[PDB]
């Protein structure tokens, strides 16, 4: 199993790593570029619809017809079942997650209806609204414990918890007389280029979020900016600290594959696909 699987024994992880990075990352560049093409013959009929063109942050991250998520149809619409979203596999369900775009202000209510329809009882913000002066993703959210609608659902902040790279937001969701609580997990501490760096911040991000959510049996809402890139890092990493408990392999690479069938771009970049790896070599060595 050599195609879309490369596992490796977590027992000899180490010395991969060392074998993997060596000569300036040439066999983790050539990995990677292994994954280009994977899940790109497939369509993306609808989020090219005029009518949802509108709906997308970026002309070139759309998501695929077989796995986009669907909203409710509204009577009078068209493509008023469209969001930029995609179920995605995790540890646990193959459609664990629910990934989409930071939601443009057009399309908040939309983002919110999503978590309602989809039954999420948490959300996976991995951006900050603005970086490096560009607006990278409208705040869907209240600032305060002042109740905001958005479309049919009430949005209002129980409590936030402050931490140095994280802030959790407890909202309680009401759809008419219907009523539940959602938690918001929000990594506020992605550098403006690159990684992060150390990497362990995020693995005690990935650490807190497990550890808070349990087993989740209800999609999990995971977005950045085009969700893609940092979104495909955190699921990836999510997914190994998982594997790792009941395991004697990690298969980074297959878990990538698999993503990538599944929405554009899942692990973006070489970079954050070395990340994965390098957060990973920092557990099996205590940190």
């Amino acid at each position: 199993s050599h195609m879309a699987s490369r596992p490796i024994l977590i027992k000899n992880f180490a010395e991969h790593y060392r074998l993997m990075s060596a000569d300036s990352d040439f066999r983790f560049s050539e990995e990677f570029e292994e994954l280009k093409h994977v899940g790109r013959d497939q369509p993306c009929t609808f989020a090219d619809l005029p009518c949802n063109r509108p709906k997308n942050r970026f002309t070139n991250i759309l998501p695929y017809d077989h796995s986009r998520f669907k909203l409710q149809p509204v009577d009078d619409d068209e493509g008023s079942d469209y969001i930029n979203a995609n179920y995605v596999p995790g540890h646990n369900s193959p459609r664990e997650f629910i990934v989409t775009q930071g939601p443009l202000h057009s399309t908040r209510d939309d983002f919110w209806r999503m978590c309602w329809e989809s039954n999420s009882r948490a959300i996976v913000m991995l951006t900050r609204c603005f970086e490096k002066g560009r607006e990278k993703c409208d705040q869907y959210w209240p600032n305060d414990t002042v109740p905001v609608f958005y479309g049919d659902i009430k949005v209002q902040i129980l409590n936030d918890s402050h931490y140095a790279d994280w802030v959790m937001t407890e909202f309680m969701l009401c759809r008419g007389s219907e009523q539940r609580i959602l938690r918001h997990f929000h990594f506020t501490t992605w550098p403006d280029f690159g990684v992060p760096n150390p990497p362990q911040t995020l693995v005690r991000f990935v650490r807190a979020f497990r550890d808070r959510i349990g087993a989740e049996q209800r999609p999990i809402v995971v977005h950045c900016s085009a969700g893609v890139g940092r979104s495909g890092t955190f699921i990836t990493l999510d997914r190994i600290l998982q594997q790792i408990n009941t395991s004697d392999y990690v298969d980074i690479f297959g878990i990538v594959y698999a993503m990538r069938k599944e929405r554009v771009w899942m692990v973006q970049t070489e970079q954050q696909y070395i990340c994965i790896h390098q957060c990973l070599l920092a557990v099996l060595e205590g940190k």
